[PDB]
């Protein structure tokens, strides 16, 4: 039987019939079930020999600190596992029963309490999220670093799905084509809940965060340390869902990280949602020399060629910024930015395009100076801009825009060139107003009054088949002041404005024309004259 | 041996092997797989011990009526189940073989046959979609109640996978944290096909719907009935499809529902999309006292913080309408709406937003009055309406839109306030045509003729260099009847409409200006002028 | 305790156990493990005997040629499976370092390298991509024929899980309701890398890429041949990605292959990404008699009722076409091309609407004419053109438009009609200009002069509160020639244009009018009148 036996069942070696990790681990050799939960020390690492394992985890591994995974073989997976810290610390809630976010140092102190959840430790950041807060926190509630972590060391194509864990984190230390596949809404730690750090050795690529949902967390969900997807755009964060980081949903991040570039490319950022960060919803940017990455006479600062892959993305309700980024040469599309406390989004980019981006509602709590700010020489093609919500909406000096569609303050626009050149015959419908209209507005002159107009008004009331079309130009400040109509009061002629005293020689612009004036002390209307060709002459046109 | 073989293979048991489910339900330990098909009887229930177990369905469980799972320990997953009922009832198909939607009773009656699929069991509803029905169907095929369900009871953490089945439904009674992933296109029965209940016991929550694909069914495709994701918003249906439901494909439940509220609040409908349903693509209203719920006093109806996160739709080829909703506070963003038979979007919303909506060649049928109907003072940014096909198109009179895009009929949009504040410099295109135009249309005055125009026309043909402007305004529901031309055959001058007739006082607007008038009996040309400082004075203009 | 352990261990057989993969195949009975390397020789079939099977590779099959399975279960499923093979081929890399596209002949050349990827084997369209290759490539370079392919032959209910490999291909021939999910980026080989192949037996249905991820390849990533998803639309391509296709993204094949159609209907194509490719993004084409499929005399060329679901994709770096297609009474939407060096969509379409397509930047290498090209009497509703680049752009001849957006230049806009209907009051905003304007350009006068306008031009400078409003004309070419001002030097008055000589009797339009001109001989401006009953009348309007 024994050798009929070893030839037809599937072999696999559970945790239960082991002391410790490891004992379990040698004994392994295709599948591992964790069937009873294991406490383990920080620090504690297991060594897989290259043995490419299927781990099915079934119970939870305990402990504050560490448990390192080593020498897993390509190939492996591990579905399940449950991270829980030991230790239950001290929790803030920032928001209420309303789902209003606190934003008071003295209300945001008011909700500690001790739990794993629902709650994130203050970290430092805090500090300035609530001023004030550093004095107002009791000492048992500051320099918390409660975190119970999954890292996978230095390993390649090795697969974590459906994680979960209470004050828990993930981390991939060194390694390269390795996937976080289908979070089961782990509640996170002090530390980044998904972390792929590649500080040492090459440039992580293949790393990516796939159909996740995180909660909490003290910092960012998931977050990339350099990390260089290629041309291939081979890592990244698809189809993600992160609700309440402590600080930003993904994040990637910027300046020198011990003695070398933490900075990352081509990198995928799609399809994935952030809603009620701390901080800010996508955190894209790469600069704060640069050690270990390019200097910045090659490219300047905030202006890397990134390169990152960017679309179908949506944010809600952040106390922090939207969208932000940097970067040259870069192309986003399909950006939806809602409800959002400060910005909804600011970009430090050079040379880049934004197409269909919806910036809505945000900077409500006014953190910021604008709901949505650029930098250097950049497009927008389509802009929406206000929800139901009434500081610049926009301020974007060197970008040329098109396509703003919204109830948006004209006055409230600074861009560097804004134009539809590309409309078709146009019809202008005006609703509950006696009025149509079509404004000009010269900014150069005043951002809050229109220099002229084209309108159309109701002669006597609704059904009457009259309205009298008027063109007007504004004088001494008072936009229409002065103007010409046609059909006033339905009687089928031209109302004409004419100087109203003695013309000089220079408000004459064109040969062929003429310009009526008042003169006072005759009773008369006269018409300067500018001949065809070009000589001045003074005519009487009306007299009594 | 036994020891050794106790300790390095994976446990499993396997149907074939006992005489009932509960029996290889009480030996299994980790595994158990379904590997010969089961006859079960309607109550049949099955206890698991609270154990967390694997169930690999590679066989079909055959019965009508519910197989009962209960006490699933949490991390339990289901894969493959195929569900079949034991009996093949008589179902309608109320399309043609070029899918072309038959509303016609008789019609419909005509395509009836005994089938497990490819069309579904009459229900109530439809005597109401197809009036006349009730009369015309014979005994045999009203009031079927067929249905194959897999009823997994009162769990917590259970996930079911790739399931599948004839005249198949699943239902989650009292269920929590619980996910029906990547369904394998169950053909549905009489039932919803993933239903999500929650009436007794808390509040559902963490229940979600991903990746799935069903077809048929006699009601919903995806429906829950007192779920709140709270504000994680843990819970609702993402990347999911729906295909010819009997009903809606997914459905939040509205009203009370026993003697409970079966409402829905912060849930998730995102990336999914819906296809030819009887009734509507996305059925997201919670009213239609409210016990167990919010009062009347508190909120009223259809005003319920709903709170739902509403992103990236798509529904096409409804009988019924495309999406609908009611709610308070509600932001939804990037739905689109195609070919459907009744309204593309009904909207019983009040103080909310909508983002980039596309409604285009919808209520086909005119089975509504409108194409899209806003309740209540909402704001629309970006509507694009029209698509090939020629009621009201949008009727939203309490709803401040901007943005709309299409070949859009105006006397066919009534909406509070429509504006494009901030457009840049503009520049209308016209193809086709000897003019370009600009034109206003005050719908106080009428909704069907333009008040006043801005005319470029050609000046003899193609390639001449030359073009006239003209100025007009409507007078005796004549549109363009009065104008001004600029350049008329080139002339190089203004043409000047004046009053046919003695001018009254009256007809004169501002002070500076003259209104030249027409005097007969003297074949003079006269000019009333209101001077400078007010005082009305008639000159004479130009003589014999 | 053997009957024992018969009952309580799961089923799995492993290949290092047997000689032949046939000898595992026929010994297994649940699952089966590839736990070492095996060498397959082209033609190797596998014969399951109907077993339902669940085929896990941790170890990878090496040959040239095809590992045909056959007779496998409904419900069988291989995960990880890894195709290499024998021969490291000579394959070019058209991209330089810094991701540039070499389009030069002699260039491409010069990166000839054996390798097993980055790169591909070049075919016979590589002669037609870049002319002169055929005589450059030297004789071992060229017909070369490498892929280690898993072919799935008449199998139904088969799914393929995180696929992978070098010189890779997947092969389901005769297949149904089968599925390539979540492929691990395998790296492509001579032939298609995911195909559903249906020329025999019934039409192809329930085959779906999804969620995958290929790169290189020397053809087609994912590609479909007779294949019709019926009414339900079951089949097709969701959330995949495909990078670097030695031809298409994916592709529906055209015209006859064999004596049969390889013709494609009712398919999804949705939430897609392809980066990249040689040729196109997406190839949605079904025309290039039709044996096996309608007739000419049905449907003429490029109409037949393809019916596919395309929503939501994302093309960027084509070197060929964005996106193409063709067909009669399609809906599409939702579609973002960029950066493409031919033509971002070519569309030979009829009948149908596009709804929100992006194209920015594309036809950087003046590969084609445009950047986008409609065929027939099609509809767009919301199309954004151009990013940060500057042939025509869009050519759609007969299609009728609305709701562009972007820094277009007008002169290269054909289409049958452009129009905005329903837009609200509008305000032009100008920025960084001493004007605001309103241009008018009647296109079948000139593509490149505008024929009128309505400009509001400042009086002074900046915060002077003046501005001046001109109606313009054309004339002699010269835009803006003719012009009547008001408020010009902030005069307050209007400056009228008159005919510069004796006007002609035809020169004045309307009845009740006047129209101004020159009488040099006596320094006098007379005006042509045409009384209210038709009568014209010369008078003297101005005299010294």
């Amino acid at each position: 039987y024994s050798i009929e036996a070893d030839k037809k069942f599937k072999y696999s070696v559970k945790l239960s019939d082991y002391p410790t990790l490891q004992d379990a681990a040698s004994a392994a050799v295709d599948g591992l079930l964790i069937d009873r939960d294991y406490n383990f020390y920080g620090g504690e690492t297991v060594d897989f020999g290259g043995k490419v394992l299927t781990i099915e985890c079934k119970a939870k591994f305990i402990g504050d600190g560490n448990l390192i995974f080593t020498k897993l073989g390509k190939g492996s997976r591990i579905a399940g596992v449950f991270m829980e810290s030991t230790t239950t610390p001290w929790v803030i809630k920032p928001w209420t029963d309303d789902n209003q976010w606190l934003t008071d140092a003295a209300a945001v102190v008011a909700t500690l309490k001790q739990s794993k959840t629902d709650g994130y430790q203050p970290t430092v950041s805090d500090y300035v999220k609530f001023p004030g807060i550093e004095t107002l926190l009791p000492p048992n509630a500051k320099g918390q670093n409660i975190t119970s972590t999954l890292e996978i060391r230095e390993c390649i194509g090795v697969e974590v799905h459906r994680a979960s864990g209470l004050m828990a984190g993930f981390l991939f230390r060194g390694c390269h084509f390795c996937k976080m596949v289908d979070a089961n809404n782990p509640s996170g730690g002090k530390d980044g809940i998904i972390t792929f750090e590649n500080l040492s050795g090459d440039w992580g690529k293949g790393n990516y965060v796939i159909g996740g949902r995180t909660s909490y967390g003290s910092v960012s969900s998931a977050q990339f340390l350099r990390n260089n997807g290629g041309f291939e755009r081979d890592g990244g964060v698809i189809g993600f869902t992160s609700y309440r980081a402590g600080e930003s949903g993904v994040k990637t991040w910027q300046g020198t990280v011990g003695s070398t570039t933490s900075r990352n490319y081509n990198l995928q950022f799609r399809d994935s949602v952030v809603i009620y960060p701390v901080w800010d919803g996508f955190d894209l940017g790469a600069d704060t020399d640069r050690p270990g990455d390019y200097p910045i006479t090659q490219y300047p600062l905030h202006q890397l060629p990134l390169n990152h892959l960017i679309d179908n993305l949506l944010v809600r309700g952040a106390l922090g910024v939207g969208f932000g980024m940097d970067g040259k040469g870069m192309y986003v599309s399909n950006i939806t930015v809602e409800d959002c406390a400060g910005s909804g989004a600011y970009l430090l980019t050079h040379e880049s395009v934004f197409t269909n981006i919806a910036i809505i509602d945000t900077n409500t709590k006014d953190f910021q100076a604008n709901q949505i700010y650029i930098s250097g020489a950049c497009r927008v093609n389509g802009l929406r801009l206000i929800g139901i919500r009434s500081s610049l909406t926009i301020d974007a000096p060197n970008s040329t825009v098109s396509g703003i569609t919204g109830m948006v303050d004209p006055s409230r626009i600074n861009v560097a060139n804004l134009a539809e050149e590309g409309l078709g015959n146009i019809r202008a419908n005006s609703f509950g107003y006696d009025s149509a209209a079509i404004k000009l507005r010269i900014h150069k002159l005043s951002k809050t009054l229109d220099s002229g107009a084209l309108y159309s008004h109701i002669n006597g009331g609704a059904g009457s088949g009259s309205a009298y079309t008027q063109l007007t130009a504004i004088s001494g400040s008072t936009p229409d002041a002065v103007s010409l109509k046609v059909n006033h009061k339905d009687c089928r002629g031209a109302e004409i404005p004419f100087v109203p005293d003695i013309a000089s020689d220079d408000f004459i612009k064109d040969s062929s024309c003429f310009l009526p004036y008042w003169e006072n002390n005759s009773t008369s209307l006269k018409a300067l004259v500018k001949k065809p060709n070009g000589e001045l002459v003074r005519l009487t046109l009306a007299t009594l």
